[PDB]
């Protein structure tokens, strides 16, 4: 019951360490307080192994300046703001409840814990409180957080490393939210980061998950927006949001299944704006909490560390849309590493500029429904792998089947440029058997030898694949000079839903390549 | 005449409450100075009813850390910087004229004002002085700001809520810059907004206006440069830039009348980045006073709270141009719901990437010219709305006419995509008539019916509307085995400045429809 004060440089060499008979690690504190309002505390120093030593209860505006302590803590849920500003952090990191906001700035943690064996309370950085639901009614904003050690002894335990931000439940018959109360079950209502510095380089992924709820409890709702700017996570391995452990969002109350990603309201948003990183997967909730709908934005992601090269990969598996601008692209792919499904939903994909670089791989990987209503379209895109003008390849197939490209340039190797090759032969006029799809709206280069009874001249014509509002073929007509004839082509056409499958190459002369011409 | 020094830890319960023989507000001060320079205030508290308890005159480089103030206030201009940092104000917010720069981090604004009757001198937070002119020579910007309250009885007595920042004058002839002087008249030079929360949803709009100038005077310019990023409004209705009552901008001295918009120089900026609101409203001024041009970017900008639809609305009757990225777009209209006038200039407007869901209207209402000269152009969009491809609607005529479209796809219920349909009937040899404008870009593709002595086919032809360079129609020639022979169409143009109009459909087969091939 303290209200309107200032503390000052109290010094602890270093907090208590106190056991059981079990030998594991009980409670103490060196500050606590219950129903204080209008607190600041400047320059405390009370950092090491132990457990941590603030425990706070039912406060209102408490502001921690240049400090040196090894958690910031709050029991029962604070009221107004919540600011630690300049301030040193141990392994415990934050975990607090609340009914406001929490504001950081200019922030440094340590994850050493090599004292305690496991015992790991919280199994994130910024945490919410397992013993009160898991809930945190307010948004979080952080400025230049800077992340040093690895936290090892728990990673021997549990066998990942920890999260960025946690809020779960340990137990929903004895710690929730009842439906009759006026709090609203948000994990954490947004989370805005704007500079993350990781000095020392990581062997493998720097968090378990940004995000993370690993109960089965389902107490809380996932956040409703994430935004990660000026991140260097300074690691090896994709970062992944995991969405298993969440309760079904507030936007689809009544669990209506989504078919299409466009047939519904968005309910969770995700922007990524100027971060480093290897790669990104989203990994859906299991059936009977599937029932979301994302929307993802990334810009300018590409990874920018000498160790793990340029280019990231995306893989997804949650339905929604996703936009890319300017992007340091390799691969798409529709599955989740982490637990191997195959996407049930149908989602949008949509790139502008950058550069595609699926070194030596296909730059797409998408199979559910063969791929078929999934619109991958490109503008403006330079496109580097594996691409040849002679020969047929893996990756020529690949691109123009599912990418609908328009103004994109293609270069394998050299120093110019090239035209995938996707069909070599002899399309005379009783036809010749082809077989590959081809995305509708790509425009298509045939070369045609034209011959005359005693004259002979190349062709090159343009064809454009129709969008599919009629059953007929693809066809056109050209003229040719020194030869006084016209020149007729058809490529006959099998429906495909977006795309298209080639199964005859015909002309009146003969048609010796079909090219990609984008 | 005091410098080099610091005020701490005064506490005033409730600031006085003075008032007159008719019952209103007189001023009266907590803290008073004149001439000034480096000096700090910490820690000081008085917040309640009644006059702001700061006023300052002519000083240099004042700072306020950690008050809790219910005014911050300078009449006559302060030099060098005046900064509010972790401070909590009232409901008078801030009023300053200056001779430097702004700078607020982490302050929260509380606007209940029942006790007073009404009386706002100043009609928005972040005010310049109306008695000195409402000049403020420098820059403004603010980091994390935090609005509570409601400010009911100024609502009820006004029709409106205040609005966010304020610049102008009581009386032009009392207060005002002559022109020897070398003062630059600026209402605020630059606006920086970066971090807006509203906890509380609002039923209307948030504020008023983003940059307000609500006198008749016209004595300072409009701000050159506005840029907001990550503000929530929290509100459910649109917000609008009033771009009434301000001086001539001295980008256009001479007062040239502008035609084009791209045949004069931009005189304003503007650039909102991952906002949330459910529209926003541009209202050009009156005559004798519009001569602006303005440069909009728009970036990722949609409404992700629940209670009032995903996309947004974007209301403009002003000259400028307009570029969308990756925004949740619903509808673009070319009048002001405040005013109701519709246009009398020449805009452009591009977008690329993200949703163009229309829900259950046209994609567009522009109505200037009947369409023309007003290039809109899309890059990348799917298009969400009430199409078909077996019955000719609205939607499809719409997007058809106003919009030149490349690579998009269009949704209107199905898990599938379809292709609108702009004309059915059967276009033989002679003609069939038609009566449909389309903008000049666009595909189009034909389902065709060819029959032969015997034999039939169905064939599908693409046609690409030419840019004007010419008179004639749009016509093609294409070649169908199993009927040998070659089908030949026409379509009859009328040229309408940037589109045209399809009047009659001619092939020497039938033809059966007409679609947009996007």
């Amino acid at each position: 019951y303290c209200a309107a004060f200032k503390a000052y440089d109290f010094f602890d060499p270093y907090p208590a360490f106190a056991v059981d008979s079990n030998n594991s690690l009980v409670y103490s504190y060196t500050l606590n307080f219950n129903d204080i309002a209008d607190a600041v505390f400047e320059n405390f120093n009370s950092q090491g192994y132990g457990w941590g030593v603030v425990g706070g209860q039912r406060s209102t505006n408490i502001t921690y300046r240049d400090c040196n302590l090894n958690r910031v803590d709050m029991h029962n849920p604070y009221m107004g703001y919540l600011k630690v500003l300049d301030t040193r952090l141990g392994t415990w990191g934050i975990n607090a409840s609340g009914m406001g906001d929490m504001y950081l700035e200019r922030v440094t943690v340590d994850l050493d814990d090599s004292a305690h064996g496991g015992h790991r309370e919280h199994e994130g950085i910024i945490n919410a409180r397992g013993d009160f639901g898991g809930f945190h009614d307010g948004g979080l904003y952080i400025k230049d957080l800077t992340i040093v050690g690895e936290a090892s002894a728990f990673e021997a335990t549990s066998g990942h490393p920890v999260a960025l931000v946690s809020a779960y439940s340990f137990n929903a018959s004895l710690a929730y939210i009842p439906e009759s109360s006026p709090v609203t079950p948000w994990g954490f209502k947004e989370v805005i980061v704007e500079g993350l510095h990781c000095p020392f380089k990581r062997t493998g992924r720097r968090f378990n998950s940004i995000i993370s709820a690993p109960s089965i409890q389902f107490t809380v709702y996932h956040p409703m927006r994430v935004k990660l700017e000026d991140c260097n996570f300074n690691s090896t391995a994709f970062e992944k949001f995991d969405l298993r452990g969440w309760r079904v969002t507030p936007y689809n109350p009544s669990k209506v299944g989504i078919a299409n990603t466009l047939a519904f309201r968005p309910t969770n948003f995700v922007d990524v704006k100027d971060c480093s990183m290897v790669g990104l997967e989203f990994t859906r909730p299991t059936s009977a909490y599937d029932y979301s709908n994302f929307d993802v934005n990334l810009v300018n992601v590409k990874n920018v560390e000498e160790h793990s090269l340029s280019p990231f990969t995306l893989y997804t598996n949650q339905c929604g849309r996703y936009n890319l601008v300017g992007c340091g692209l390799q691969q798409i792919v529709d599955k989740s590493m982490t637990s191997g499904e195959r996407a049930n939903r149908r989602s949008t994909f949509s790139v502008t500029g950058g550069t595609w670089n699926s070194l030596s791989g296909n730059p797409t990987d998408i199979t559910y429904g063969n791929g078929y209503d999934i619109p991958v379209v490109a503008t403006g895109v330079m496109f580097v792998g594996p691409y040849s003008q002679t020969e047929v390849t893996g990756a020529n197939l690949n691109v123009a089947e599912f990418v609908q490209a328009s103004g994109c340039k293609f270069l394998s190797s050299g120093p110019t440029y090239i035209q995938p090759l996707l069909w070599s032969g002899a399309g005379g006029p009783t036809g010749a058997s082809a077989n590959f799809n081809v995305a509708r709206g790509n425009t298509l280069g045939l070369n045609i030898s034209a011959v005359n009874g005693e004259t002979s001249q190349v062709i090159a014509a343009t064809l454009v694949i129709p969008q599919g509002f009629s059953t007929g073929p693809a066809a056109g007509t050209t003229y040719g000079f020194a030869v006084e004839k016209n020149i007729n082509y058809q490529l006959g056409l099998n429906a495909r839903s977006l795309k298209a499958n080639v199964g005859l190459v015909r002309c009146s002369d003969t048609i010796t390549g079909v090219y990609l011409n984008a």
